[PDB]
DNA sequence: GGGTATTCGCCGCGTACCTCTCCTAGCCCGCAAGTATCCTATTCCTTGCAGCGGT
């Protein structure tokens, strides 16, 4: 639906790799995601938005 | 037959007052309250075999 705006759209889950669950953290917490597509892992703490709303 | 004896069972054993305790057993049925297996997140690590520098 997305595939015509400058949003960034990205999903988290225990399919993501360790790796790049880390990367998506620290994109978030930066504030360059958007929308962040997410199971359980969402509510872990560790998942820190820049702007929620 | 019957007069007698013997047994058996029923009935009976004071008044007034004070203190205290305790008045069915057990079952059932429904409430309700506390437990073994199934998916999507999490923290917990310990092996097996090929690359691979390095000489």
């Amino acid at each position: 639906r997305f595939a015509n705006w400058p949003v960034r759209i990205e999903m988290i889950s225990r399919f993501r790799s360790a790796k790049e669950q880390t990367q998506i953290l620290a994109e978030v917490a930066e504030g360059k995601i958007d929308i962040l597509i997410g199971t359980h892992k969402l509510l872990q703490s560790d998942v820190k938005f820049k702007d929620l709303g």
